[PDB]
């Protein structure tokens, strides 16, 4: 119940939320059903429009306006953004030369550059190149001031999730708003974009930016409008604000503009109806532009012009129904389109299986335009799995494509042209960064990069301290002109040690064999000097990693390769070799197939075993560094010991195989060399956190050696690809992978066809960040290069996409 009977004189737009059942003058009243009964009246004016003309310059002040042209609006704040051109014979801020701005020019009381973050939903990063003739405050801002050509969203690459990313720094799993629609089974409710429901505290978790200014003495512009405010007011109302005097005025704003999204749904991302809504907001952002040169504002002000995600073509005839696939159908919720997510429609039936409904949705038809998954199985990158909202079944949906459940659903509901929602590696769902003014650079194009990154920055815009999130702080240093944050590497928690020869062969009751008694001072020296690590810095290129948690872990050494071996795990956390381009590829010689050999290095009581594996009809085993990629005949045998074997399914071995037999080599050849670095992942929890030994739900059977979830491998080369990877004196280039380790191919719809045909499309949907890898295993790499440290949390920080 609100008493609509108090008024809004003098409180339009007011930064407090007064508290029920009071009424309401905030830009947030309006969806709440809770203004005052003159909140339209005072707060909403549009008499006059939003324009000065000619004839309007130096009237009597006529508060019915919408906005002023009167000699006293400067003063009082509310001319119309157009006011000193039409009036005072200056220019637009558009037509303008863009000249640096070196310092911030503020006037008296303004204490920091203000952060102005403007939004604007569905803007497709192509728009900044293919509507910039439409465009030119927006194309102004972008060439004048650093832009990205695109930025990564979050998957869903849907509006609310995408949104609070921005605001939170922090992953959808994270922030729980998981999707535009979600069920939460602890609270047993619902989440919709209609109505007053998605306000409650309850979805929003982490620290979104207002809340971590007001924390910390930094006072918020309120960052939610209701859909009926114009544009035009949105803008009036935050120059406003900006007139307030010092310690009432806010230092962070935000706009939000529901287009070219709109538009976008209706007329595909270029639809020809499509360049009305970019001019209008560019109009728009020239009104912002324009209202902050009046303010003498326009090279104090730090503006942030960005988008949630992209647009796709999609249309109703491009629906998959799962009517068509399963027999149980009504059993089934799903939440449907660019994504799908499946749950039981009661939980009273005890005849739902997961497992029945997964294997009805896989590979069942030839072009099959959508694919099943376990979440736990979604791609790392992704993000998507740790939280309760998030179905377990889970339904990555091709781009252009829908999912419904029946084909009533979608003509009882082409009404639409254009969605989102789509995998956040899809190019069609990229968006927008730039940033604009002193603390940003001058003239400078940044790399892409994702939006988790976003909240870093605005809390160093802003002097505050970001609340823990998902963005790596630092990483977006190269944006800044001043402000960056300094990051230092952290400390090694765990120290490796460096066994020698400490074991005799029969101290060993492995089960293992190998066909090895095939053998000097010349080469032996030599062999004793390899393992004492004579060949590392050809290996180990950019120093150990670091373990930043309590284990025992031993370094090897071998000529080809370095491995960090863990006493407690029984396997490496890591095993680092470079392969040049003149690396050859050999075989596994007939008589070292089943070769297993005990490494004297490592006690038998820290080692695998080979009846472990013998007895597990389900897991084979694998190597982390090639025996196909070893140097010499002599130095293969190094290949086969016991520490460098990590178990591994069949169906996975063919996956492997083909990486290290024919990829890797493909890498070197291209990339002038690659170095390696390869090994598990446990996380059994899918919380992208690396397992403690407590998580592992999963043992070679009869045995304490733990089955990982994932295999990962990091490949770093010269980004200067005429210097080799192992002299390479500039910047680098890196590629990872975090590959699930799945006892089936069931994911590959072409797995019986030849690994040439499959393998490397599966890698490409399982790349990742370094970043991802570090998550996932407690380790630090990257710990001795040349590079600055800001450059290598950059390069920690990026994703080799495969989009062209
Ligand atoms: C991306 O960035 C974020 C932020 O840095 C990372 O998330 C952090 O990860 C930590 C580890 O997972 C986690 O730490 C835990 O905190 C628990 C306290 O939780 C509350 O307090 C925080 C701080 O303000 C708050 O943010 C939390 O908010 C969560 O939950 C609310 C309501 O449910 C949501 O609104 C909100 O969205 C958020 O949910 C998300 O996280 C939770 C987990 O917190 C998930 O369940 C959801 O799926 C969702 O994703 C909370 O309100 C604390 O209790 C934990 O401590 C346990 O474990 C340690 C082990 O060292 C031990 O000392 C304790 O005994 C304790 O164990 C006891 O409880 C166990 C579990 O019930 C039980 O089994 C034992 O027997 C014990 O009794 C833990 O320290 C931190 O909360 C989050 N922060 C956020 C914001 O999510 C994220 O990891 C990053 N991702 C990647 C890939 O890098
Ligand atoms: C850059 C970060 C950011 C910018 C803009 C954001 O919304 C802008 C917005 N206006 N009107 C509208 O329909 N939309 C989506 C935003 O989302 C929210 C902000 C608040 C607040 N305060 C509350 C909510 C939930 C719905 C109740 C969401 C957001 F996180
Ligand atoms: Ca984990
Ligand atoms: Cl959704
Ligand atoms: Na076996
Ligand atoms: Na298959
Ligand atoms: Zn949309």
């Amino acid at each position: 119940w609100t008493a609509t009977s108090g008024s809004c004189k003098g409180r339009c737009f007011e930064l407090q939320e007064v508290g029920p059942p009071d009424c309401r003058c905030d830009n947030l009243c309006k969806s709440y059903s809770s203004c005052c009964h003159d909140f339209d009246e005072l707060c909403l004016k549009t008499a006059r429009g939003w324009e000065c003309t000619k004839d309007r310059c130096g009237e009597v002040r006529n508060e019915e306006n919408a906005c002023h042209c009167s000699e006293d609006c400067l003063s009082r704040g509310d001319c119309c953004t157009n006011y000193q051109v039409v009036c005072k014979g200056e220019s637009h801020w558009v037509d303008d030369d863009c000249e640096e701005i070196k310092v911030p020019e503020c006037p008296a009381g303004f204490v920091r550059p203000p952060l102005i973050i403007f939004s604007v939903d569905g803007f497709r990063a192509s728009y900044m190149k293919k509507g910039s003739k439409v465009m030119p405050n927006i194309e102004k801002l972008r060439s004048c001031g650093t832009h990205a050509p695109y930025m990564r969203p979050v998957y869903p690459t849907k509006t609310f999730p995408n949104l609070y990313t921005l605001a939170t720094g922090l992953y959808p799993e994270s922030h729980g708003i998981v999707g535009n629609s979600m069920y939460d089974p602890v609270f047993d409710a619902s989440f919709h974009l209609r109505g007053r429901e998605k306000f409650n505290h309850r979805w929003w978790g982490g620290q979104p930016l207002w809340i971590t200014a007001t924390k910390q003495g930094v006072r918020a512009g309120t960052f939610f409008w209701s859909v009926s405010i114009p544009h035009e007011r949105r803008i009036l109302t935050i120059l406003q604000w900006l007139s307030l005097p010092d310690n009432e005025r806010p230092s962070v704003y935000a706009f939000y503009s529901e287009q070219p999204d709109f538009s976008g749904h209706k007329y595909g991302p270029f639809g020809p109806e499509m360049t009305n809504p970019l001019r209008e907001i560019d109009k728009t952002v020239g009104q912002l532009m324009d209202g902050l040169k009046q303010l003498r504002l326009h090279r104090c002000v730090n503006v942030i012009f960005v988008g949630d995600h992209g647009m796709e073509d999609v249309t109703c005839d491009r629906t998959e129904f799962l009517s068509n696939y399963l027999t149980n159908v009504d059993d089934i919720t799903l939440v449907p389109g660019t994504l799908g997510r499946i749950r039981a429609k009661s939980i009273n039936n005890s005849k739902y299986d997961p497992k029945t409904i997964i294997a009805a949705l896989t590979c069942k038809k030839p072009d099959q335009h959508f694919k099943p998954y376990m979440k736990q199985h979604l791609p790392k990158r992704l993000h998507y799995a740790n939280n309760r909202r998030i179905e377990d079944i889970h339904l990555l949906v091709d781009r252009r494509w829908h999912v419904a459940r029946k084909p009533l659903d979608v003509y009882k509901k082409c009404f639409f042209q254009g969605d989102h929602g789509f995998d956040n590696k899809v190019n069609s769902m990229q968006t927008v960064f730039v940033g604009y003014g002193p603390t940003f650079k001058y003239r400078t194009k940044v790399p892409p990069f994702e939006n988790i990154e976003l909240y870093n920055v605005m809390c160093d815009l802003l002097g505050l301290k970001p609340a823990p999130n998902n963005g790596t702080h630092g990483s977006l240093n190269h944006l800044l002109r001043t402000n960056t944050f300094r990051p230092t590497m952290p400390d090694e928690v765990s120290r490796p040690n460096y066994p020698g020869i400490m074991y005799l062969q029969s101290e060993f009751d492995l089960g293992c064999t190998c066909d090895d008694k095939v053998e000097n001072k010349l080469e032996e020296l030599n062999k004793r000097l390899h393992t004492k690590g004579s060949t590392k810095e050809r290996h180990l290129l950019y120093g150990r990693p670091a373990v930043l948690y309590r284990t025992s872990y031993d370094i090897l050494y071998h000529t080809d390769f370095e491995s960090g071996y863990s006493e407690i795990f029984l396997m490496p956390l890591w095993t680092s070799y470079t392969i040049s381009k003149q690396a050859e590829v050999s075989s596994i010689p007939e008589h070292l197939t089943n070769c297993v050999r005990p490494d004297v290095r490592v006690s038998p009581g820290f080692s695998q075993n080979c009846l472990a594996y013998k007895n597990d009809k389900q897991m084979s085993y694998g190597f982390l560094f090639p025996p196909y990629l070893s140097s010499s005949p002599e130095a293969k045998y190094d290949a086969f010991l016991v520490t460098n074997m990590v178990p591994m399914y069949p169906a996975f071995k063919r996956v492997w195989a083909y990486f290290q037999r024919v990829l890797v080599k493909k890498y070197a050849s291209e990339r002038n060399g690659v170095n390696v670095i390869s090994g598990p992942i446990f996380d059994y929890n899918y919380d992208g956190l690396r397992d403690t030994e407590d998580e592992i739900k999963q043992y070679v059977e009869g045995s304490s050696i733990p089955v990982p979830t994932h295999y990962y491998s990091i490949i770093t080369s010269c980004l200067d690809f005429t210097q080799p990877a192992d002299k390479c004196d500039g910047p680098l280039s890196v590629s990872s992978f975090i590959l699930p380790h799945r006892p089936d191919n069931d994911e590959s719809c072409n797995s019986s066809e030849d690994e040439s045909k499959w393998v490397e499309e599966l890698m490409k949907m399982h790349t990742a960040r370094v970043r991802d890898i570090e998550h996932l295993t407690g380790l630090d790499f990257y710990r001795k290069t040349s590079r600055s440290y800001s450059e290598i949390l950059t390069l920690k920080t990026y994703l080799h996409t495969y989009e062209s």
